[PDB]
């Protein structure tokens, strides 16, 4: 085990913050909550703090931490997310949604003091004004995915491509192609894996009590087909 | 006509810089020519200065200057790109490449002195090692296209959408999708577009006594599809 992977032998607490610009419509969005690796399972809060989120809360889950997901602790395995700790990695993505725009994001998920946090910036190009994204035209509503790891060499890191299915709100889905790197922020060793998968179910909510425009997460990541 | 647009009435000279990154490989590119917007003709010519372009040459015609674009009379009253000059726009692109990765890109276009240039940042993730990008499938040659600009009201500026058809050595295309978004450099007035496209033509070619890998680029572009 390195120290980076048993930096998550307890609950840790997590903290999101997203700046965002959509078709020039400039957001924020302050998450918080915390994650057992033990068990895969996260929990997670996450407030617009400029007022009305511009998007679907649903078209932001997989930008809004993979080093919780919970590896074999009996396996041979290269957990690259967790060993990266604490100095960290980057994630990039773009994402594609059919016939829509694209989002470009870059994150930092680094440990700040006793906390993981994750400090994103997104920006959206070329979304269509009353198309399903901008016309809130998505149910509020979160499918399960296997998503495929690969050690990326020349980078020192990982890639990631998957295929999201969002569901709209009349019916239908809108695809949501991810294309994501990771590479880590420190000059340590990092541990490259062979190509597995992590299995990620997820469930939204709303607090009655919170009137500020919000989502509740909950959710569970495990890594399988592990050579 | 604004002043940006009579800053092109006659051969302006280019300059390109690209400096990027695919999969982890590093490489620049310096190019030069020159463009006339009254013909809609442009010649380019780019040198790689770090060694081999770790990319073929046709997936970086579109990142290397739509204010040379021929916008006939009927539709000069949509011309964002030169009527942003000399000060300048910003040119961002998405492009998703079939089945391969996907290119981020900025550039600033603008006038430095009195030459025309197009200053690069691009970052390419996710390319088949193996794949017909980094294994060097595609044709060196080019096709021509139907580029769609309309106005993007909220950011002073435009959006721009095309698919390109890469040639492949042994037949078909590669498609590549581009998502494109411009705006202004400077604060002051610039044309909103009501929609519409350019038309374009490319010939990619070689200098027998260029050693350095490199690309020659004639260009023609006109302005098409006047809403009244």
């Amino acid at each position: 085990m390195t120290p980076g992977e048993e930096l998550f032998t307890g609950v840790v607490p997590i903290l999101v913050e997203l700046d965002g610009d959509v078709n020039g419509h400039k957001f924020s969005v302050s998450g918080e909550g915390e994650g057992d690796a033990r068990t895969g399972k996260l929990t997670l809060k996450f407030i617009c703090t400029t007022g009305k989120l511009p998007v679907p809360w649903p078209t932001l889950v997989t930008t809004f931490v993979q080093c919780f997901s919970r590896y074999p602790d009996h396996i041979r395995h290269h957990d690259f997310f967790k060993s990266a700790m604490p100095e960290g990695y980057v994630q990039e993505r773009v994402i594609v949604f059919k016939d829509d725009g694209a989002f470009v994001t870059r994150a930092e998920v680094k440990f700040e003091g006793d906390t993981l946090a994750n400090r994103i910036e997104l920006k959206g190009m070329n979304f269509k004004e009353d198309g399903w994204i901008m016309g809130h035209k998505l149910e509020y509503n979160y499918n399960s995915h296997n998503v495929y790891i690969e050690a990326d060499k020349e980078k020192n890191g990982i890639r990631v491509n998957f295929k999201i299915r969002l569901p709209l709100k009349d019916g239908g889905v809108l695809l949501a192609d991810h294309y994501q790197q990771n590479t880590p922020i420190g000059d340590g060793p990092v541990l490259l894996p062979d190509p597995h998968y992590l299995s990620t179910q997820s469930v939204l909510s709303k607090d009655p009590n919170e009137t500020r425009d919000h989502m509740v997460l909950l959710e569970f990541v495990t890594a399988a087909g592990i050579p």
